[PDB]
């Protein structure tokens, strides 16, 4: 059984950038139907599993992946973010940052523009490639998880759902884009980059 | 070259419904873009198709989809709504709904189903089925639009994406979609199925 | 634990339609590489639900729906064609296809249509809509299977995955269309279709 | 107006490799349907063009990124292969391999995981991504080119639907790709990298 974790801070331990009605309804809300519905669902798969019904199996995926992409994406959205964020990272990350992008700026340029580039709902990712040993930025659609459906190691997140931002940009995306880098929890990031190493 | 349709109604004519706030936002800025790129997209597939680049034309089909499908779209969308509509629908439409799904407020059930079905952005359909000459619920992603991408031909649409309804229900989706019932626009509806036999 | 089920009939029972090479390697090859590859999927998907773990357990969900699809898929084709086969089913089945296709006839094109309407890889499917109590026709691509993908119960499958056709009839999938009219197992899609209704 | 490449050599010049009823089959046939279908697409896209219908516009996607895909993938696969082909390649191409993948060992490994990983038709590439400045493995469904749909450089390119071996491998799909390291143009292969650096 899955559960809803704390959020590390306060609804409003973001503004101003996040406003405090976006992370209560954000986590108190959409995140945690999707643990409620996570439950149920793998209750159902066991089920099927256990009568060898392939075909309830396969019908019960898309709740699967859309809730269990939506439990893992959010689960490291919240620790991707901090009121102490901001900034750039330092050490290794850094360093990795500077070898596959460039520069921290350019990363920036790339990930904000594959955040952008996002038709629909879906988020915007800065991943680990375990097998080219590199940095790589992608985008996912709808809730699919980055590792799940990619191979890649999540590091960064950024939630382009018009939920995470509409309350307070609308239709500007590119301006809540603008605001999240000012939140972003790098020591967050450092720690999942560091243990892509081990 | 396309141009943005006015609405029917002026933005604050389907409230409580629907506020003005969303009104105002979907129609001027969210339908305003789609018509805008979709006229930019038009004009580089002209360039691509004249110096018969295929790889050109292929990258640009997610941009035609998208922004001529959202103005497909909403065009239709504001046609369905109206500050005198509601109730239930008169006429053969009304019949043809009980003769395909039984009763009304099974229809309402079924369309609100679909509708409340869709996992991210996206819109419900009631359509056409010319080739089985009946009535057909389905769901489409995104901007797909109805017609163009299954043939059948669209009679109410049903916007879900989340700045359809954000800003007043929050993530109450089924709030939206319980309220929407006071504003089809019934008489348009019937046009469009009535053409369906022309 | 899932086996290979033995085929109705010899690998040389339904020539010339459908010579023997095919018959063999598709059943004893293809068939049988999804049943062995869908045992070990499962297998991993049941350790994956016990560790809680998501992302595995996504990450197994495309050779969970390529095997077991294609486990259903075939296991129902085979009934699907018989060497007694050929000419128009009987009873409330032929009525049903005159009801909602018009004639046979025209169900048969529409079937035809359907199937060679597929790009690249899939099947062509006659099911019944237990929600709307009529037959429908409707493609579906890979293996993906009917039933756990569109709710339709499966009466009668067509293969059209180059493997199906090509050593006999190559590039010209409307020929091997033409053909396995020849062969339908009326008999047994009659049977599925009046296990729709009890 | 598209027309259909001869081939750089005869039917036969790939034996034992690729047979020849394999050769003259795919050129003749598949890839000849292609570019007829592309043409009348394109043509049936420009009227529609002409006059402003998005619906028609949008209905034709799928023919012309299926024919127009397939007539750029093919185009290059005739390229790739070679009569005086096979064994490593020279120059800055194998440095690149060995920097990018460990070795020309393991680059084989890697392109022939993702040329037998594709579940339905498709194609397996070893790309050029401009933006990282590397080499790139990447596997595309049925006819969606690879640099349309991804952006990245198509350098070699595998044809794994089954038209492309069935007649001589049937369902060994393995042995396929191991016979057709024989025959990679390698000089070809090194002209569209350069390219990537012109
Ligand atoms: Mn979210
Ligand atoms: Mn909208
Ligand atoms: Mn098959
Ligand atoms: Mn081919």
């Amino acid at each position: 059984k899955h559960s809803l974790p704390d959020l590390p801070y306060d609804y409003g331990a973001l503004e101003p950038h996040i406003n405090a009605q976006i992370m209560q309804l954000h986590h108190s809300k959409h995140h945690a139907a999707f643990v409620n519905n996570l439950n149920v669902t793998e209750e159902k798969y066991q089920e099927a599993l256990a009568k060898g019904d392939v075909t309830a199996q396969i019908a019960l995926q898309p709740a699967l992946k859309f809730n269990g992409g939506g439990h893992i994406n959010h689960s490291i959205f919240w620790t991707n973010l901090s009121p102490n964020g901001g900034g750039e990272p330092k050490g290794e990350l850094l360093e990795a940052i500077k070898r596959d992008f460039g520069s921290f700026d350019k990363f920036k340029e790339k990930l904000t523009a594959a955040s952008v580039g996002v038709q629909g709902s879906g988020f915007g990712w800065l991943g680990f490639n375990k097998e080219r040993g590199h940095l790589q930025i992608a985008a996912c659609p709808n809730q699919d998880p980055l590792q799940g459906t990619t191979g890649l190691i999540p590091l960064l997140g950024i939630d382009v759902w018009e939920h995470a931002y509409y309350l307070q940009y609308k239709n500007v995306r590119p301006d809540y884009l603008k605001a999240i880098w000012n939140v972003i929890n790098w020591e967050n990031v450092t720690e999942r980059y560091m243990a892509c190493k081990k």
